[PDB]
């Protein structure tokens, strides 16, 4: 029996170094940045070092800011409602475009402001687990306020094409949020390439610490604050700084970029054994293309066998996973597949969603997939074929 | 001279030893997402549920009442305005919320922006003592008043409210009650029953807990739209992975804040009152608000020779590190020249220096931070040409 830890794209462990840089600020260094004595002041060559790190950890340039947040569900909720204040209730707009595959985060605060009036078109995502940028193109209007697509899909790890939106969006002016949280640190992040103007992002989806996200603005572009109040974060985001949250997320974004620059086969090689060793099984299906596919990520669909049981008879073995929305359908060649899908569809089963880290060993790759087997033969010999 | 002092516990506090040792394994050993499903998610629910019963024997919250976790308690103050323009101001048949002019910026600035979408604001000045008294509130109360929102105790003075008359005439006029308590834990006993209210903020790092945790609470679940929307985390109220670490670590730090409440009643309070008699034996000095109304820790002293930031930079000079506070100079009955607590917007106002022990401090640390205190005066009013 062995524990595994597969759930990486719902959270992850902190790195024992970023830990480390975090541990002086909670009780060695304690003062408040604001505060103008020494004991104040002591902790902002670390949150200036901080700050650097995630400038270049993003590709940001100097003219834009990148302000501190709790979590990347702060970031989707401020641009979301933000841009509503400043564009819709205050403008002349009252169109959002986004996806129906985005973070909850995004949808039910979506959903929210269309409580509020906004006309919100929840775009379909096509057999790769992806929406196009014409589909987009053919949904602006002359009243849509804001384009929100996330980088990367958190069930099928597909990879969203954010740059071509970027183009299409600055074509018919309209301002482009993406929510990137499953992009930091399993591909590259340039946000002057994705030419998106607004980022959010969770430390603790590339090993930082929970309670610390952040949300990136090009070129300081005006948003209303969500929180307001003192002039913490240039005024953007009213709050004591979470220094300990700061540092850690700096260090961790530092670290995620370099092991994407070289540990980035031996995530990308464990994926695709176990990948592999897992469609060896009859009546498998891996959904989304692999080859536009993070490299941690598998939502697999067992046939005869459902998710949810899949997902407990491997806790029962010490294998943490999760699940995912798919539906069954053909490709042009007529062959049945397994595609992504909406939650809230009637159309969906649920596939087994296994996602690694750079802490994921080989053995624990072998364990995961003789238990695999077990389980799905175990578990087809009990129910329906 | 120079040994290091802290006396800025108003502003923030440091992190109990204790409270590190038990957000330690909340990082790299337990690490799990709360709201998965599998093992290594629900690993942590005995800590979480431990915390919250923590918070709610803490601040003598029910179990009908709800605490929803937040990053902070500009978070809370925030949600705490805008939820209630959005439920009873933009969706209602009320426009006017009551507030008091020394409120934290969280609650100001929300304002002024609420004043921008239309609401009535009045910001109620305060009185001699400090403070806002509940017959004031009353008058100003009418049947479009949809929250009252009064802090519990004032940061730079640490003048109490006393927020349980202003609770019975709310519930008279039947309007809703926010008290932000980010001052009140750890310094004076918290029961949110007992005070009546409605909504109360409060924030770890000021009683000895992590930065970048605080919380909200909410009496009998009270309707109340929320800031963050998404999953159901924290009841559907307060969407965002839940800061595990920072839940544990708060729930610890208000236990032992509790714990230490006597403490801090005896023993710092001492230590306060050696400091603030000591710095009133130098002439032309002014001790701002009644101490029989004062948080044990809290001094907010006024020079009439020396300017505060200079008293500051010079005190930090000496390792001491202390703050500001606004007032505003006026008489007693008997006319006799006092200083008083007034917004910060005044231009009636002087900066005086602000003084806020904890539970940590020394009677070393007291004696050396008069000592300071009486150098920097001598040399500041030294260079004066004015002074007399």
């Amino acid at each position: 029996h062995m524990k595994v830890y597969l759930d990486n794209n719902a959270t992850t462990i902190v790195d024992p170094e970023v830990k480390a840089a975090m541990d002086p600020y909670f009780t060695q260094i304690y003062g408040n940045p604001n505060s103008l004595h020494d004991f104040g002041t002591e902790c902002h060559p670390a949150l200036r070092k901080a700050m650097d790190q995630m400038y270049e950890a993003i590709g940001a340039r100097d003219e834009d800011d990148i302000v501190v947040t709790s979590c990347a569900t702060e970031s989707n909720n401020w641009v979301l409602k933000g841009v509503y204040f400043d564009l819709i209730k205050n403008g002349d707009k009252d169109h959002i475009i986004t996806t129906e595959v985005e973070h909850p985060s995004v949808t039910a605060t979506c959903r929210w402001l269309e409580e509020q009036g906004v006309r919100v078109t929840y775009l379909p995502v096509n057999q790769d687990g992806v929406v196009e940028a014409h589909t987009v193109r053919d949904f602006i209007t002359d009243k849509t306020a804001l384009v929100s697509i996330m980088w990367a899909n958190n069930e099928t790890g597909a990879i969203f094409p954010v740059e071509e939106i970027s183009e299409i969006c600055k074509e018919k002016g309209v301002l482009f949020h993406t929510d990137g949280v499953q992009a930091i640190g399993k591909i590259p992040v340039d946000v002057i390439r994705a030419g998106v103007d607004f980022m959010s992002f969770s430390a603790h989806k590339f090993h930082g610490p929970k309670g610390v996200g952040g949300l990136y603005i090009r070129n300081g572009h005006p948003l209303t604050s969500l929180l307001h109040g003192g002039e913490h974060m240039g005024g953007r985001r009213s709050g004591t700084l979470n220094v300990p949250g700061i540092v850690g997320m700096g260090k961790a974004m530092e670290l995620a970029t370099y092991y994407l620059k070289f540990e980035e086969e031996h995530v990308r090689k464990l994926r695709d054994k176990l990948e592999d060793a897992i469609l060896e099984i009859p009546d498998t299906y891996s959904v989304g293309p692999r080859e536009n596919r993070t490299p941690n990520t598998i939502l697999v669909s067992v046939r005869g066998v459902e998710g949810e049981a899949m997902l407990w008879d491997l806790n029962r073995a010490g294998i943490a996973a999760s699940t995912g929305s798919a539906c069954a359908s053909e490709d042009l060649e007529a062959n049945p597949i397994m595609v992504a899908v909406g939650a809230d569809s009637e159309l969906a089963h649920t596939a087994v969603r296994l996602s690694l880290s750079r802490f994921t060993t080989e053995e624990e790759i072998d364990y995961t997939i003789e238990q695999f087997k077990k389980a799905v033969e175990r578990l087809r010999s009990i129910s329906s074929s």
